[PDB]
């Protein structure tokens, strides 16, 4: 009868660097980069968790993570300890510690044994916390209790083509993993459905009574990297009982969107595409859905102003989306994403552009098919977008053609 | 050396009904109409107490009070009693009297002294909760300790000609108030200044234990009509000792405000006019300015969205502030402001629009000079601003051609 | 898969006087009066609702309540909309009704329709907000949608001379109700233990467009005085399906309650029982529970202090609960429960004694078997407890020698 | 015209070990030590701020000061930075800097300069953080500007001899200072009272842009040890103009504090001292004062119980403080300091013992002059104060005859 949420804490692998992520990467953790307009990576996990019903979430945090602890200190501040609500951030430091970072997302769990076991939830919900996507974590919950599995793995229908990319979990007809390999060349396919091949999320279920022990003979391995994907689960797979949960089981899909929606955003193409999709007739992901909302820091903002219409000049927005706190002054918005704070000044022009808060856009400037970091000044007159060469030398360009702009590269500018 | 806001709490008079604005406040008294995009008229005045340092704040309502307390409760809740903040909302019920409403100003302050005198304030700040300006209580207070006056009064620096629709304050060159007159032919000047009168603003500052033996008198008395600008205050001029405060002494002004910015938008015209005028390359009110914030109730919401440019449709704003949670899908918007979670749908056109929060615009209407009320949903192919006699007819049309449209004018319609 | 309780809004009735508490709901509602050290009976109801995952709450007042709603505003304010919870304080008023009154239970319902409509729930959950017990809805509602039924009705089993006070449901084989009896003088028996009796908790489970239909009919008959018990519910124990839910099968129970606990706290006796209860050494309320807590308005105050020690006077507490901000300066306490703020000074002694917040104790003062109002001060030397005639005229005094003692018969006397 | 503390910002140096307080800062910085009853020492000088009237705090803690940083994000969460409020807490790390330790007082302010100077506040209010007062600072701002000083320096005035323990201002007629001297064996004093020294409260006051050049000053100094004390105020005394502010001008006393109150509980014995003299009829602090109120991090907790009252053991507390959720199941208790969720059970004793949040008095247990650690167990039967020499092998003990207990040091017992 109960749900099982309410005996659940979620904790959320935060500690992403996002490498191939590059410059965006440069002073922020993945799941702290912004995303959509107004949230960041990391909320979206966060929001799963408190929609689900899990009222204890833990998140362990790493790699330059001033601005993700920032953010979840005051975004995610509202869980009352009295109403058996919890909010832990977990910074690898120097706790029981003293000894830097976390050796793996095994590790990242292990560490902080002394922080769960008090609480003593039943089920613990291991979650990475740099995926955009909604799912209620409930469906899984009781599938692995009544499955009996000792860990249940969320995974994505793929075509096994593009699962090449992926951890991939061989399945029998019971769902049952009977093989978990990495990045294979030819995926094993779903039977009955050998055109797909099931991707894991990095999204795991246990008893909380089991992974406590399973991560103590992990500590005690000196073979292990003390990570869940490759010392922890290929463990289970191979001696116990691992078990499939499919995306689409548990995805929230609003009415609006097509498919289960899942992203990696894990380079800097797919970081502009998924970003720019929002500007869409019909976007994939809607961000308008109210039932399953995403909960983010916010504040009290003006609105979005557009001035100027004169001959030479006129500030205006067309199939983009524009946040508060933006003045659009004699500049020509198209095909364009702008977070919260944007100055674009008159007689700029912008045009597939994926604009993070707080930039300002200098008079004259004209960009095309970029990515500008939070809080750079482009110069009056900048160009991006004409020359390709120009623009590699210049900035971090993809090969696609996106440039992503930082004020470093900025600052080495004078051509 | 102590600042007197510590020891000030701020009543705001907030019964008002509005009675010019018509149906605008049919379902909701003056201070609860929404104003400039986001906030209510009544969190000007809240806002000047709180960033002038008050503490303490009463608000007294009444009619149709409803909308009113929701705002109050929902975003004016962060006061703390073990701070010494306190946040009281004191509408008229069955109290310690238990039948009908207030009597007046006086009688909304004196009702609910048993409130007032256990936190034993030294001033009590006396504001009129139906008008939009920015003020530091901190000059006030110390000007008035510093007279000996019984009461010190807000009072804006006026033309002649236009102060006479005001009560205005006959003053001498010390600045006493000789003489009060409500609605003088031609108002007194102001000595050495003849051009200028002082129009009161309802701004009272008052030593609490004065006030509060005034207002137990004014109970007494069975023939005052139990107001603050009728009765206690054309007393105090005779036989007290009143002095005027001017408005530009203690104004805070923007970098951007050309001049000391008030308004009380009595009418359906001044309400257009002053929010119309956000819509200027150079408004008069600066509603960016972060020095002197604006409080008010807000949640997270979307971004705002345009969509749709094709031969046919384009959806975008021109000379307009757009809230976040619009949805300007193909339609045409031009010197307008939208206030939150608009939708204003394909060939729709919209100009000289005021649009209060939820309003949904349908297909093809073109909608010219107008204030739409909250809520209101615009039938697909509506006219408005084009035929002024059957304009007239429909909804409410003023002296120059501003049409107030709600529903029940809506459902009117088809006849 | 998903809990029911996310698709329900619980419609807390709090209009109830209690007007058998006499002068202790003189001032204040029933469910605004203070219980076991801290919170007050309605917190009961709500934190309840809470802890079951319903995250939509109404409360209907009346508008003798200005003490309850500023304890809803104040304690009650942490609900978010974007989240998809909503705390909804509904007195009645004229919002659109112009009349300030509700008929009845049921009519306190209909008149705030237009506010559930648009939350939309699948399910309303009807509870009494004046008693005292701890129960997981979520078991109600999944016992009313697989037994069908259109009403399902909590229960207590009781022994059936003392369901003589109580709505009695006649109950077949499956616990379906065929007939509902209001204080039946002789009530009626179980089957298989015709011992017992089911008497009505007022906790009803509808699905919402079933009970909007039927409080629409119900607002239509003329012949109903607007009341679930007598009305609404009566009506479908004849047409439709009425089944009982046992509190036995959802109560709550800490460890440490030996039994479910449910108390109206109807009479002045029975509120100083059930508060003097708290300071056994097993009570059978558990207010030191964790797994199921009380969420109420709290303010961070001061720890408890007892003070003095000589041969005259010794301030301590003994088989007694203290509360925070408590000055126990050489009073002897015995078997009293002690509220927020209360000050006994030397030489005075309390045995038996429910002492609401912010009492203070004269010196010499001796007082037994007392519930003492909030705030009222108690003059040096006064006895109650020694002369059965005397307290019986000076005070409020039960059949069983309970004195009720407010500052209103305290001014009355020198004698 | 405005309050100056308008245009502060504190800056509370929290970094500090606390060494001689031993295996109580073990794991805790100083800061973070819990002080009477409820509130940690920390939170003197941060609600110092927040009465004062300054709405930016920075709090400078050294990197694994978890404890410190949880007690910040829970406790002090109420500041809104579109209401121009800040708290910022800024551990020693690796963002801009790398350096993984704050070098000093100076560097712990200098590597966070990017944080202050967007900020753009007027003046900067030093505090440390780990000493227990009340304190104006309005008063130290006002006597900054109106003497135009580089530094004004916060000092206690003290008999000579009690100052050898301080670094002392050597003062002259107009309260200049004209010397530094660190623990200075025989101390200057004071013209016109030369019984007295002024003892450096390590609280001070630039105007900011004069302390930002100072630490950049300081930064490229190799020979500075980057500390305020040792560096940066010897300078400007020397080469500058500092002036001297004396507590007994800005304190906030209580009506029932015989003297300004300032302790920086740096040993075991004082830690202890001024925990148990808030223990007496008249304590030197006035923990009940609600007009300078410590704002600290607390939940919703149950009453305090006291249980069982027969000749073998009565549970009772006397001359005593005691907290929330703290049940005194027949223990006895005397002159002792109870902290919140205390468990005292049947037969035990405790006699001046300073009891930290959470233990647990196993049964028959007698302790006395005593430190109890958060969370420590006591087993039962467990004797102490009785024999100074196996008190002494088994924890540690002051001269004096105090007993600090940790759970390590009872995790060693056998004998």
């Amino acid at each position: 009868v109960q749900p099982l949420a309410r005996d659940a804490m979620a904790y959320v692998l935060a500690g992403g660097r996002g490498s191939r992520l590059k410059e965006l990467t440069d002073r922020r953790a993945k799941p702290a980069v912004y995303f959509g307009g107004k949230a960041r990576i990391i909320d979206f996990a966060l929001s799963n968790a408190l929609n689900s019903g899990i009222r204890r979430i833990g998140v362990a945090t790493q790699y330059k993570a001033h601005d993700l602890i920032r953010h979840l200190q005051r975004g995610w501040d509202f869980f009352r300890p009295e109403r058996n609500e919890s909010f832990d951030i977990l910074p690898a430091s120097q706790r029981v510690s003293e000894t830097q970072w976390y050796e793996g997302t095994a590790d990242a769990v292990y560490q902080n044994i002394d922080i769960i076991e008090p609480y003593a939830p039943e089920y613990m919900v291991i979650l990475a916390g740099d995926h955009i996507y909604k799912m209620d974590y409930e469906y899984m919950l009781q599938q692995h209790v009544d499955s009996g599995a000792d860990v249940t793995i969320g995974c994505l229908e793929v075509p096994r083509m593009e699962a090449t990319g992926f951890g991939v979990m061989h399945v029998n007809e019971k769902d049952e993993i009977i093989d978990f390999i990495e990045k294979p060349a030819d995926p094993p396919g779903i039977p009955g459905n050998e055109g797909f091949a099931l991707a894991s999320m990095g999204i795991y279920v246990f008893h909380t009574k089991f992974l406590m022990e399973a991560l103590r003979r992990d500590a005690a391995d000196p073979t292990s990297s003390r990570d869940f994907g490759k010392d922890i689960i290929p463990y289970i797979v191979e001696h116990g009982k691992a078990v499939a949960h499919r995306f689409a089981d548990s995805c929230v899909r609003s009415d609006f969107e097509h498919e289960p929606y899942w992203r990696d955003v894990g380079t800097i193409d797919a970081y502009w595409q998924a970003n720019i999709d929002l500007t869409d007739v019909v976007p994939d992901l809607d961000i308008y859905d109210k039932s399953w909302p995403i909960w983010t820091y916010a504040e009290i903002t003006p609105p979005a102003k557009f001035v100027h219409d004169d001959e030479d000049r006129r500030g205006s927005a067309v199939s983009s989306v524009v946040s508060g706190d933006c003045i659009i002054s004699g500049a020509a918005l198209n095909r364009s994403l702008l977070f919260t704070g944007v100055r674009a000044n008159s007689y700029s022009r912008l045009e597939n552009a994926v604009v993070l808060p707080s930039v300002k856009i200098g008079r004259h400037a004209q960009l095309s098919n970029v990515v500008i970091d939070h809080g750079v000044v482009i110069p009056e007159g900048l160009i991006v977008g004409e020359d390709p060469e120009l623009d590699a030398k210049r900035f971090r360009r993809t090969e696609s053609g996106i440039c992503l702009i930082t004020q470093s590269m900025i600052d080495k500018l004078d051509l």
